[PDB]
């Protein structure tokens, strides 16, 4: 029966869309823009407009929240769709605003909300429906309580609208909107899908899996920075799927006087079990269940034991599911990890770049913005923030925008109308001012992401590029060849050469190309850890790396550790021993199933311990040659890609004269030339100012002042202060180590043996 | 590396539990690795874990002296730098029987080659002797 359709989540947010595939259009021979009749649960009736969408399957109907609530149904149910061509243009419509939707407006609903939303829409409406309208910066619901014809009718230009009277009393099963939904979350699509897949089935079908007799999960942990929306996620899931959300807070429990707390806890569970399949969310667990050594008195231990017993004693039976929110999965007591206890754990990573953009779009939805708005730049510059941070920044930007208009917006009072405040076009001045008074929260926090470094960013070292491609991409792309041959790919790769010159650039480029997460470990912070934490810290670092598989781990200046071992002190070597032992133990603990490459950059391979250089550890050593002519030319071109042009010299000529210079030196030379150009522009502007004061308002057009390009004079200025970063003895020692390696693997030519 | 980690702090209980676990699983063959790492850290530019290393080795010696001949559990130690080893280990009752491992050659090389060359893609190969 290709007429009943299973309702699911939708893509179009318009109030009058039911999405059908083109074969479905062919099936019923329906028109586009025609009204169709929808029948569902609670004996509800709806009228809607058919729209085209090839994403939905033939048996799938895509349809938003407003009309889904109009039928008083949720996703996953079955509805009946039929043609309704007998609809005709409406005559009069009397609507009535909801009580808690128009507070603090004092305006003409016709000329701000009714006129634009109802314009050229032709949305069919039936008596009893509720429709939401976006406004200046608020969204307001209206309930159509009378219409001609009744109950179903067509919104037409020849309709008189009456929206005067006492607000209608709130309904009961109307499933009031303005609640959190799946769309209301940005930047966490992967985790959202992961949690949706393994939670929806037991709740939507409490008896189906019971008939299957497969034990569902009972406890899920969510950990991350505070204020990232974990409570928001839980509330949205409860609202969307349909459940009996029951929130309990740890500080509330701690506020009570001992025993009743536990009783309250008991009450909570006996509340949820008797109210059908329900969902329980508990927050700030470490605040009530920290590590047992952190626990000092006996009351907290009693509470912990009580909650453990309560949660274990409800093993399945009732379909209640509980999740918890915390900061990190390393502060709570470890006993809350057993089978049947909290076992499935999820991290909520910091939104970055794109996710920040969707967060802004979600928050910057209602208030009207100026055409100057450039959200992409804001998302680029803003990092180390959370959804709450961006919401606060948007709030303060709106406050600044309104504040500067007191004279125009009648600073006194007189209950400013909606259209007057509508004029507050948000400007980049407001955003910059808000950013001036801005404070991030994450800051000193590890970030896992995919960098955006391209292959053309470097001279190329095409042999090394191909070798790394062979090492990484093919093993995961085509495991069949290895499993047939029985070869296990290596894991630890090391680089050595002049300081810098692409190492980190190579790591970022390969991470970007392979489309895998990147984790960086720095020598300075390594030595910071070196005093104190040396065993646990590596443990959670590698646990985090394992969780983000597939990913690539990078180590910067590993020899710095041996720099403490071999240096001007040579006395704190116990910590270095601890670090090395931890690293080796973890490397031996790395299973072959995990696909995580490890890269290490070392300037001096000789000082470092050769014990690392063994099978099952870092084995592939790649030398870094100095940039040479064409490589230098490409590097200079990449540097010049920023803004100015160098159409006054010969780049390869300069490379010829500047042999033996690292790419870092070339970038520094470019920066010096840029500084000279900036100073030239500044002095040209100063001369313009001087001639302005000598003759007021003489001439103000743009003179031949330095615009973005590097003239030759700047080039001599830059080349004069050119640095030979690497001394010859450094090349001597690099080639000494290379020849040491070659002598071991030394077999002069061949003779085609066994011929 | 695990032993060197156990040098600082958690040493006594680990040794006791590992020897007890070996003892209850009799008969068994306890094995050791990096037996020269203790002496490698004993003499060098670190000079930090020497006290912990000496404590660990003393504990090991005492506990292995503490076993009863009833338990049919054997002990095997391996190293590649035997000179740096403390003579106290090379004592009666302690490790006394010593075996040198000569490098493979020809017959040994061909044997290890033909023992490791299982794989799926054997091709048809050539003479292992000249290899
Ligand atoms: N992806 C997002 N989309 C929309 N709003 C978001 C998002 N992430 C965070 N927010 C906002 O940040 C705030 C987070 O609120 P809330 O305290 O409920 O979150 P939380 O992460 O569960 O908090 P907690 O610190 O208690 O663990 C809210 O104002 C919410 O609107
Ligand atoms: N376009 C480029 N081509 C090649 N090398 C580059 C380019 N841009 C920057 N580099 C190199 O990247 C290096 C970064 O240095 P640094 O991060 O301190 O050491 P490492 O690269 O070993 O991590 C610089 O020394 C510079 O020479």
């Amino acid at each position: 029966r290709p007429n009943r359709l299973i309702v699911d989540e939708a893509i179009n947010e318009d109030n009058s869309v039911v999405s059908l595939s083109q074969p479905k259009m062919d099936e019923l021979q329906l028109f586009r823009g025609d009204t169709v009749l929808l029948k569902g649960k609670k004996r509800r009736e709806a009228v809607c407009i058919v729209l085209s969408d090839d994403t939905c399957s033939d048996e799938k109907i895509r349809m938003n929240r407003v009309v889904r609530n109009n039928l008083r149904v949720r996703l996953g149910d079955v509805i009946s769709i039929q043609p309704c061509p007998d609809v005709k243009y409406g005559k009069r419509i009397h609507v009535l605003p909801i009580d808690d939707t128009v507070e603090g407006i004092t305006g003409n609903l016709f000329e701000v909300y009714l006129k634009p939303y109802f314009l050229e829409a032709y949305r069919p409406i039936r008596k009893g429906d509720i429709f939401l309208v976006r406004g200046g910066m608020r969204a307001v619901e209206f309930k159509v309580v009378e219409t001609d014809p009744s109950p179903y009718c067509i919104v037409a230009p020849d309709t008189v609208i009456h929206c005067e009277g006492e607000p209608i009393k709130r309904e009961d099963e109307e499933e009031s909107l303005n609640e959190v939904g799946y769309d209301d979350i940005g930047g966490c699509r992967k985790q959202l899908a992961q949690i949706k897949e393994m939670v929806e089935l037991p709740l939507r079908h409490p008896a189906l899996f019971k008939a299957i007799g497969v034990k569902p999960p009972r406890g899920i942990l969510l950990y991350g920075p505070p204020g990232t929306g974990k409570t928001l996620i839980a509330r949205a899931v409860a609202n969307e799927t349909g459940a009996f959300f029951f929130l309990i807070n740890g500080p509330e429990i701690m506020s009570k006087l001992a025993g009743e707390s536990e009783s309250n806890l008991r009450k909570a569970f006996e509340e949820a079990e008797k109210n059908a399949p329900a969902i329980i969310f508990i927050d700030e667990l470490d605040a009530i269940a920290p590590k047992r050594e952190k626990t000092h008195g006996e009351v907290e231990r009693r509470i912990v034991s009580q909650l453990l017993t309560l949660m274990d004693g409800l093993k399945q039976r009732a379909h209640v599911i509980v999740m918890a929110a915390t900061n990190r999965p390393n502060s709570i007591d470890p006993a809350l990890r057993r089978f049947g206890r909290f076992d499935r754990e999820v991290d909520i990573g910091i939104p970055d770049a794109t996710g920040r953009l969707e967060i802004l779009q979600i928050h910057t939805k209602n208030m009207k913005l100026a055409d100057d708005v450039d959200l992409e730049q804001v998302a680029n510059e803003t990092h180390g923030h959370v959804g709450a941070d961006l919401a606060a920044l948007c709030s303060e930007a709106a406050l600044q925008a309104i504040r500067k208009k007191m004279d125009l917006i009648d600073l006194e009072d007189e209950t400013i109308d909606a259209e007057v405040m509508n004029s507050l076009a948000v400007t980049m001045d407001d955003f910059r001012w808000a950013l001036s008074q801005s404070n991030p929260s994450a800051l000193r926090e590890t970030v896992v992401e995919v960098p955006q470094v391209t292959w053309e960013d470097i001279g190329g070292l095409e042999d090394v590029k191909r070798e790394l491609q062979e090492l990484v991409q093919y093993p995961v792309e085509h495991p069949d060849k290895f499993l047939k041959f029985g070869m296990t790919p290596s894991k630890g790769v090391l680089f050595y050469g002049p300081p810098g010159c692409g190492k980190t650039l190579l790591a970022k480029a390969i991470a970007n190309e392979c489309q895998a997460n990147f984790i960086s470990i720095k020598g300075p912070e390594l030595l910071t850890m070196w005093f104190g934490e040396s065993e646990a810290n590596v443990r959670e670092i590698f646990d985090k790396a394992r969780q983000a598989a597939p990913c690539v781990l990078f180590f910067d200046e590993l020899d710095s550790i041996a720099k403490a071992r071999g240096g001007n002190i040579g006395d704190g070597g116990g910590a270095a021993d601890r670090v090395i032992n931890q690293i080796l133990t973890e490397m031996d603990g790395m299973s072959t199933k995990k696909n995580v490459f490890i890269i290490g950059a070392t300037n001096r391979p000789d000082i470092i311990d050769p014990a690392i250089l063994r099978p099952g550890r870092l084995d592939q050593l790649i030398y870094i040659p100095l940039p040479d002519e064409k490589s230098r030319v490409a590097i200079l071109k990449a540097n010049l890609r920023k803004s100015p042009v160098a159409k006054d010299v010969d780049l390869e000529f300069l490379a010829k004269m500047t042999n033996g210079f690292s790419g870092a030196d070339l970038t520094e030379i470019c920066q010096r030339a840029c500084k000279l150009a900036i100073r030239e522009s500044i002095e040209s502007e100063i001369r313009r100012e001087r001639e302005r004061q000598t003759n007021p308002s003489a001439m103000e057009v743009e003179e031949d002042d330095p615009v973005p390009e590097i003239r030759r004079d700047h080039f001599e200025e830059a080349m004069r202060f050119a640095r030979r970063s690497v001394s010859d003895n450094d090349i001597r020692k690099y080639e000494m180590f290379a020849q040491t390696l070659q002598q071991s693997r030394g077999f002069g030519s061949f003779r085609f043996p066994s011929g």
